[PDB]
C-alpha cells in the first residue's frame, strides 16, 4: 500500500490479473478508439484478461433504427479479445438509458406511454417485446460463441427500492424482464452467462429490492446466472461491510457476482472536483490507496463468490467520472471543493477525477501498489 513504491511505468509494472488470476478475472472497459492507441493496447495486454464495451454495444450504438445494425465497433472488441485470450462481457441487451426512442413508439408514430386505451396499450406491450426479443436475438446469434457473460438487463431497479419506471417497465411491465432473459438463454444456449447488472446494489432500499426480484424470477424459471455490481464508489462510501453483506446476500440466492464497473471516485455527491489532476493534492491518492487496499482484500476474501473485477477504464486519463466532475468557484474564483462551504457558481463536467490503480501518464498509483502485494 506503501507510498515508498516507485512511479513507475505500469508496462513495467507487476500484472494485475496474473495477481488475481486464481480469485477473478481482472477486466477493463474500453472505446475502439483505444485499440489504435499503443499505451492503451500494451496496458490491455500487459494488465487484464477480460474486456467489456463502454458504450459501442448499447442499444442505440447497435440498433439506432429499426433494422439497421451497427456490428463494426462492437466486432473490433470482439476481435481484439479473442486474439488475446480475453473474456468478454456485453454491456447491454437493455437500459432505459442510450436506448433508442424507435422501440417505444407505435403502428401510427405516436409514443406507446400516451395509449389511454387498455387493448391498444396490450398490442404495444406486445409489439414492444417482439422488438426486444428480435434485438437481442440478432445480438446473440451474432456473438454467442465469442461472449461468455451477458448484462441482459442493466439498472432496472429504482433507487427508491421500486422498479424503474421507464418506458419498457411503463408499456409492457415486468414482462420486458422475464422475455430480455429469456431470450438471451433461448438463442444463446446454455453455456452463456446471464446478469442483471446494476449501480447502488449496496445500498436500501434498493438491495432488498433486487434480491426479491431476482428471487421471484429464477422461482418463475427465468434463467438468471448472476449479479453484476456497477460498484461507482467513493473512498469512504459504501462501506465495506455494507459490501461484504451485498456480495453474500446475492450469493446465497446461487448467484455469480461481478464487479463490472468499479472506480474509486475522489469525490463525494454531488461531486466538488478539482479542475485539473495536477490539483489533486497527494493525500488523496494515499486515502484512495487504502481504499482500494480494504477493498480488494475483501474481494479475495469473498473470491468463491466473485467471477470477475471489472474497472470501468483503463487508466486515468479517461474516466466517464469526469462527467460528473463539477468544479465550484466561490465569488473570488478559487476552487471549493468542501462539500458545504460557500461557493457563487459550478462549471459543470470541467473538472478531473482520478478513479483508477493507473495515472494518467500510465504510471502507477499508490492504489496499484496497494493491490498488487499481498498484505
Ligand atoms: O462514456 C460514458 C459511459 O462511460 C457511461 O457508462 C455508464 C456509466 O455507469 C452506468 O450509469 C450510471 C451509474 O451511476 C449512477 O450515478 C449514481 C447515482 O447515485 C449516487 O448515489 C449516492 C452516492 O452518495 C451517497 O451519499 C454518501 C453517503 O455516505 C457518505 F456520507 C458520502 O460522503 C456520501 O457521498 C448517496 O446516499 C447515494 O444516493 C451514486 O454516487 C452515483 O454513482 C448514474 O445515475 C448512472 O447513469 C452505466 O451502466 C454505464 O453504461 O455511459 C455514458 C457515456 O457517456
Ligand atoms: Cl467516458
Ligand atoms: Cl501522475
Ligand atoms: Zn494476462
Ligand atoms: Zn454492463
Ligand atoms: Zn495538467
Ligand atoms: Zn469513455
Ligand atoms: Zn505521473
Ligand atoms: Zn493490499
Amino acid at each position: 500500500s506503501y507510498a515508498k513504491k516507485p512511479h513507475i511505468s505500469a508496462l513495467n509494472a507487476p500484472q494485475l490479473d496474473q495477481r488475481y488470476k486464481n480469485e477473478f478475472t481482472i477486466g477493463a472497459a474500453v472505446e475502439p478508439y483505444q485499440l489504435q492507441n499503443e499505451k492503451d493496447v500494451q496496458m490491455l495486454k500487459r494488465h487484464f484478461n477480460s474486456i467489456v464495451a463502454e458504450n459501442v454495444m448499447k442499444p442505440i450504438s447497435i440498433q439506432p433504427e429499426e433494422g439497421k445494425f451497427n456490428f463494426e465497433q462492437a466486432d473490433r472488441i470482439v476481435k481484439f479479445a479473442k486474439a488475446n485470450g480475453m473474456d468478454i462481457r456485453f454491456h447491454t441487451l437493455v437500459w432505459h438509458s442510450q436506448v433508442p426512442q424507435w422501440f417505444f413508439l407505435d403502428k401510427e408514430g405516436k409514443p406507446m406511454v400516451n395509449e389511454t386505451d387498455p387493448v391498444k396499450r396490450e398490442q404495444n406491450k406486445q409489439l414492444l417485446l417482439k422488438r426486444l426479443e428480435t434485438h437481442i436475438k440478432t445480438i446473440v446469434e451474432r456473438y454467442k460463441d465469442d461472449i461468455k457473460y451477458w448484462d441482459v438487463v442493466n439498472e432496472v431497479v429504482g433507487d427508491d427500492g421500486k422498479l424503474r419506471n421507464s418506458p419498457w417497465y411503463q408499456i409492457a411491465g415486468i414482462d420486458y424482464i422475464k422475455v430480455a432473459f429469456q431470450a438471451a438463454r433461448k438463442y444463446g444456449g446454455d453455456n452463456i452467462k446471464l446478469y442483471m447488472n446494476d449501480y447502488n446494489t449496496e445500498v436500501e432500499p434498493k438491495r432488498t429490492a433486487l434480491y426479491n426480484l431476482v428471487k421471484q424470477l429464477k422461482e418463475e424459471g427465468v434463467p438468471i446466472d448472476g449479479i453484476g455490481h456497477q460498484s461507482h464508489i467513493q473512498i469512504g462510501w459504501p462501506s465495506e461491510a455494507e459490501i461484504e453483506k451485498t456480495i453474500n446476500m446475492f450469493a446465497a440466492l446461487g448467484l455469480d457476482n461481478q464487479i463490472t464497473g468499479l472506480d474509486v471516485s475522489m469525490y463525494g455527491w454531488p461531486p466538488r472536483a478539482y479542475p485539473t489532476y495536477d490539483a489533486i493534492p497527494k493525500q488523496k491518492f494515499l486515502d484512495q490507496a487504502a481504499r482500494y487496499d480494504r477493498l480488494f482484500k475483501l474481494y479475495e476474501k469473498l473470491s468463491d463468490k466473485i467471477s470477475n473485477v471489472t474497472f470501468w477504464g483503463i487508466a486515468d486519463n479517461h474516466t466517464w467520472l469526469d462527467s460528473r466532475a463539477d468544479v465550484y468557484y466561490d465569488a473570488n474564483g478559487n476552487v471549493v471543493v468542501d462539500p458545504n462551504a460557500p461557493y457563487a457558481k459550478v462549471e459543470k463536467g470541467k473538472g478531473k477525477d482520478a478513479p483508477f490503480v493507473f495515472g494518467p501518464d500510465y504510471k502507477v498509483k499508490p492504489a496499484y501498489w496497494a493491490i498488487i502485494d499481498h498484505k
